[PDB]
């Protein structure tokens, strides 16, 4: 309803390859792209796919506050948009995982009522749980940067995960082209001693940013960071990941209100599903392959699909536009506009894709895609009232689940 | 050395187009492919993109432990590395943020010596953020699985972002093709009302599925999530999202230690960077446009690059073999195999172009893709160290920092 968008994606962190195909589709199709970026690789690449880019690292200077430069940055976007332009804004990782002028910029183009949106892409955390080989959910993530966890004294958790960006400049980070001084780094060190001990754990991670490239993932003790060859290699590509203490106990009622007991009791507290996390201190091992396990896998020979299970039965000509929906920001945009005109437009397509691509609806989308079983539809129509996409996988992080 | 791989992947959380291009180029290179994803339109694009694929969600079952599944689903890739063959899993969203499978496979393929790793991508939690308009920096972010948040009492903080996963079957969450009963939600929403009262805001968020759909970002209070046709909404693909209930103070030991001085006058706990946190309550409206954003935007009309900013000045040869060491693994396995002959077989490189690459160093390859301006090497050489990448964007949370 009005001429301008501002769209912002990222890059993700390791060169190119961490871009995902929608913000790859929207940075080509731009009538401008602004991007911020420190890789040269990239850098490149996004130029070999828009003709009309302006770096906005540019904008920084030596003592040059960056909040002026954050201003800076997104009303040059801003600006753009209001001329009634498409105009995409590119940040390395995720775009507003850590990131000022994103936000900025489409806040603003928002309260202005033009169209803002910002795109997910993989963040340093992304790739840190990747690389160190934990989950968030086994036992928790507490997320902070490292200069905000110290001065607004932020609670950790010694029995989850904790990972601390911006590490490598704790309190003042003025910009400058030849580094940070990390000069106060020995105010989170002390922190981190306070909250977990001097032997414990603390391990310095820095992800790939080359393809072929290894990441560093080096364990220290606490005390170890205070060593100046150590602190040394902390800089402004670092991220700390500070792993549990200890393991916490189940609570009593809520295991009663969630009736997990079989007029029995739990897996105890250090009872764990394989595998282990690695950079927990004390880990014990845990055995893969246990009479459980063993027996599953026994049962792989004699497995047949159940018969609810419901295969995939499509054709190219709906893979293929629901696969351009995704691809083609301008096709997916006149498809919003209007349904019916749109899946009128889309050749070779059954009256059953037809109808269903017409409707906006995922359940019409799944039975066109999807051979339904009769087993799945009588046992949603004898129990409930209507049928679903159901069947969901689900993390079990509790033994007893 | 050793033969087979295991390579596990995402496809992000909206069809198709949340996939990474790394992830893409795996799935396509790979000798077999177990894939578990809920979304048609995703299934189908794999199937294009590999002849040898196989479903993973065919090994759950009604009244299968879910255990029994993600055993089976391992063991059913393992087998094929053992044999020796480059496999691939495909996830939905990124392939370790809350998911089983996957973390055991590659643990047990790397224990037996294989070449294992996990590729990220983009998870609901990255959709959350992007989608609710929040930075998880500012004021932290605390992420937990419903029931373990429950069962084991993890701590919240109601000054910092809290985002609560598989909130749709709190407890005994069974394998059930006709979908979850919900019954123990309301256990949930008493630990909610402990931690936060029952008018503070929870968001239901369902990131979108298909490319056209819109998100859901329902704002409720905590008293109207007890309201049967409000529990019936949350399923399978909902999350939570609380956001802070207030601003955390500074501490002014550490105020004194970093020497973010002088007088007694930091910014206030509530003087905000903009934007604000629209879902925070009580949220006031904070001005975009102050004095000194007036004054920056001002001097845009007579800015110039400064003296040390590094224009990129590289070549079609070089960009080419960058983004096909990206995009292309088994041109990746070659180089790292051997970065010299690989660097030589690599057609219309300049001298400069193929040494930075047979180096393999970060700052070799800069200086081949960048003109490095004397400005800036005099000042690396005036402090007696070798040059290196510096001037990193850093995301100012704390308002003091930036106003010094
Ligand atoms: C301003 S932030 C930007 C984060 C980015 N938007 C993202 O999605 O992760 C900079 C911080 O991100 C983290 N970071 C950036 N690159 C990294 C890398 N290669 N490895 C580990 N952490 C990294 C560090 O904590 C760094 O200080
Ligand atoms: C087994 S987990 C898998 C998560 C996935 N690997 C990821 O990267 O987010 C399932 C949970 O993820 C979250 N989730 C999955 N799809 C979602 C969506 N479309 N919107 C919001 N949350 C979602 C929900 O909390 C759901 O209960």
């Amino acid at each position: 309803t009005k001429a301008g968008s501002l769209t912002i994606v990222g890059t993700g962190i390791e060169s190119i390859g961490q871009m995902t195909l929608q913000a790859l589709s929207y940075i080509e199709a731009a009538a401008k792209v602004f991007y911020c970026v420190i890789d040269p690789a990239t850098e490149a690449f996004i130029l070999t796919k828009n003709k009309n880019c302006v770096d906005l690292y540019q904008y920084y200077d030596n003592g040059k506050s960056r909040l002026n430069t954050y201003t800076q940055m997104s009303e040059l976007m801003v600006r753009e948009v209001r001329k009634g332009l498409d105009v995409v804004g590119v940040f390395a990782g995720h775009p507003g995982v850590f990131v000022n002028p994103s936000h900025r910029a489409l806040a603003i183009a928002k309260s202005e009522g033009y169209r803002a949106r910002m795109l997910p892409g993989v963040s340093a955390e992304d790739c840190l749980f990747a690389d160190l080989c934990i989950d968030p959910s086994n036992p928790g993530c507490l997320t902070y940067e490292a200069s905000d966890f110290l001065i607004r004294d932020r609670p950790v958790s010694i029995h989850s995960h904790l990972v601390l960006f911006q590490v490598g400049c704790v309190g003042i980070a003025d910009f400058n082209f030849t580094g940070f001084d990390n000069n106060k780094f020995g105010v989170l060190v002390d922190r981190l001693e306070q909250e977990y001990g001097a032997e414990h754990p603390v391990v310095h991670y820095i992800a790939a940013m080359m393809p072929h490239q290894d990441p560093v993932t080096d364990k220290y003790t606490v005390a170890q960071l205070r060593e100046p060859e150590i602190a040394k290699r902390v800089g402004g590509v670092s991220t700390f990941y500070i792993p549990p203490k200890a393991r916490k106990a189940s609570n009593l009622d809520i295991i009663r209100r969630l009736e997990l007991l079989p007029a029995g009791q739990v897996p105890d507290k250090k009872a764990r599903i394989y595998p282990a996390n690695q950079w927990e201190p004390d880990v014990p091992e845990v055995e893969p392959y246990r009479p459980s396990d063993q027996a599953a896998i026994a049962q792989l020979a004699d497995h047949a699909p159940p018969e609810q299970y419901q295969p995939l039965a499509t054709s190219k000509a709906m893979s293929d536009v629901m696969t351009k929906l995704a691809l083609d920001p301008k096709a997916l945009a006149d498809y919003k506009a209007d349904h019916r005109a749109f899946a009128q437009s889309v050749p070779d397509l059954t009256p059953q894709e037809r109808a269903a691509l017409e409707l906006g609806d995922s359940w019409a989308i799944r039975c066109a895609m999807k051979n339904m079983p009769s087993s799945l539809l009588d046992a949603a129509r004898e129990s409930g009232e209507e049928a679903s996409q159901n069947g969901f996988p689900w993390v079990i992080v509790v033994g007893v689940i």
